[PDB]
């Protein structure tokens, strides 16, 4: 197929993992969902910013979204509301996130990741 379809959903990622995993592909702007293995029912949205820590040769910071999954709807804190991760993820992937630094975040691209690591 020409494009894809909502591919973010890597199942059940571990936070410290995705900041690995975000930092190894190091794309700016990069989102996936993973389940949150910490907190059973909810999930976290793990967003790669195009904020270094030191500059050049160091990694992307990594903000984590995490979901709340309250009345069978999904929310990052906000007022607004969802169904499904896509109403939720196509949603900010416009709009945005803004971090608590004063800085915002963008959905550019999701999160494909592959099969071997290292």
């Amino acid at each position: 197929g020409s494009s894809g379809s909502s591919g973010w959903y890597h199942g059940h990622m571990s936070g410290g993992q995705a900041e690995t995993l975000l930092q190894a592909k190091g794309e700016p702007w990069t989102f996936l969902v993973r389940e949150s293995l910490s907190q059973p029912g909810d999930f976290v949205l793990s967003v790669l910013s195009d904020q270094p820590k030191a500059g050049p040769g160091s990694p992307l910071r990594v903000t984590h979204i995490k979901v709340m999954c309250e009345g069978g709807r999904y929310t990052v804190g906000g007022l607004e509301t969802f169904d499904s991760l896509t109403d939720l993820v196509e949603h900010f992937k416009k709009t945005g996130i803004e971090e608590a630094s004063g800085a915002f975040v963008y959905l550019r691209q999701p999160y494909y990741s592959g099969p071997s690591s290292g």
